[PDB]
């Protein structure tokens, strides 16, 4: 059964592998502006490397992780915004073109 994204994100975090990784992820694929959703082009390389290195871990893609949002009761909103992040991320989608 598919878990919960912020449950999963629990899991990761407490392994110091994954909670690096993903640290990294959504630090080097953020938007470049809370009004462009796009990071700078030249930060699309560093986006697509980290977001290849979430592969080995239970955050690995496939895209988003292995979860959803159903069962966030209160943390709805915070889920969806995980979530989000993997699936509507112009940074990322423009970094996979690029080199993907």
């Amino acid at each position: 059964e598919r878990p919960n994204c912020l449950s999963l994100q629990d899991s990761c975090k407490t392994n110091y592998i994954c909670r690096s990784r993903l640290a990294d992820f959504f630090t080097n694929c953020q938007p470049e502006s809370r009004s462009v959703s796009n990071c700078l082009k030249e930060n699309y390389a560093d986006c697509l490397l980290a977001y290849s290195g979430l592969i080995g871990t239970v955050m690995t893609p496939n895209v988003a992780p292995w979860c959803d949002c159903s069962n966030s009761g209160n943390d709805l909103e915070d889920c969806l915004k995980f979530l989000n992040f993997f699936k509507d991320n112009t940074c990322l989608k423009n970094a996979i073109q690029a080199f993907g």
